[PDB]
């Protein structure tokens, strides 16, 4: 099982900040699966074509089941991770982006304001949260209990997972 | 006149749960006359676009539902064939189906599920369980006469008991 | 100063006599939310795709307008093309709003599925279609309104100030 995280951002790709972000992801992921798992990180800049082509390497050359971006999905203009997600897919999967946006609004009014989105490149499933830690965790918990399934879908490698911190559904 | 395809993968002779739920729901909502117009059809993009063209142009049904053939797996392609034969998408349809199947199935998420009119036919993607197909037309269901209203079709007269449509 | 465009979207208001309700209610409506300053620039035109473009394009890109809502030509008539001329003068959607306004609209009328607005970016220009009754103007608003200063500010445009006993912006620290 292997799982791409990519962190999107000019300033945590320049080693300015540190990567808050990235953290949080890895560190879900590590309280969600109980079954045998690599992560491939990766911290880039706002650029769209560099976006696409570490996309396009995780699951075409990587094997990645699941890719999750982090930033780059706001109305900035720099903000292009979306534009990337959908260039690189051939199928986009709207439910995630509707699911994320209506949960993050319990929250914020400005969770409107996220173009992020979700699809399938081969069968790879890329997913694009927010910047934030605490929305990150919170999209996570929201579409994280269909993702294991999704991957079994496509024939991927059977996500287990610990049951008291999120559970997967399979009809 | 609704048609009525299911897309599966079989190989025809089976039982269809998903057909049978379609029909039963449009029996329990309408007190006037409706005849369906049933196929099941492979999931070939090219099949599923010739039978809701066939169903719209030819055959004048007012409302043409599938289910099948939406979910996550290559082959799923209803979303692109329907998208392919309409003129014109309706985001809502989608949006609302996925947010009230997913208050019971949670992969309600992995829906491609869309819908929208080849001219004066509202085509609606539904779901293959029939439990889901009964909830997301419980949820679009009550803005579908109306539509048909708009684009100067039937006028479909519901058991205002069972379900209630609207008509502004 | 903000601009904000208000676009009018119906073949019988533009011909003219045939008081355009709905325009003024979408100007009261951001009165009542805004205490800054601000310009509204104001059109009413037919339903006809290329003058809908003209339109959204000449505020964005040369009057500036960092906020333009359209009112009108979004229901499923085949005449009603305003989310067509929108997808084609923005860069990219802002699908969040179309699917709130859409669930904000559900609580009162079930035909809030037929509805076909959305919203998008041009450049640093925010465009946002909504429906046609004043009543479902100032719900939409309200619904969508409070991400809109934020939004504005991370396009490096002007700061909306809002009078917070009607509307309250949220802006992150």
């Amino acid at each position: 099982a292997k799982i791409g995280i990519v962190t999107v951002s000019d300033r945590a790709s320049a080693g300015i900040y540190e990567d808050i972000s990235g953290k949080a992801i890895i560190d879900t992921l590590n309280d969600y699966l109980t079954s045998e798992w690599e992560p491939i990180y990766q911290v880039i800049p706002d650029e769209q074509d560099v976006i696409e082509t570490t996309l396009i390497k995780m699951a075409d050359e990587q094997d990645c089941c699941l890719i999750v971006t982090t930033g780059g999905t706001g109305p900035a203009k720099r903000d292009v991770t979306p534009e990337a997600t959908e260039a690189v897919c051939d199928r986009m999967m709207p439910g995630f982006g509707e699911l994320m946006r209506a949960e993050s609004l319990k929250f914020v009014p400005t969770a409107i304001l996220s173009r992020q989105t979700a699809g399938l490149r081969g069968d790879s499933l890329i997913v694009n949260l927010p910047g934030k830690p605490k929305s990150i965790r919170e999209c996570l918990d929201a579409v994280f209990p269909a993702i294991p399934y999704c991957i079994d879908l496509m024939e991927g490698p059977y996500l287990e997972c610990n049951e008291a911190v999120i559970k997967p559904f399979r009809p």
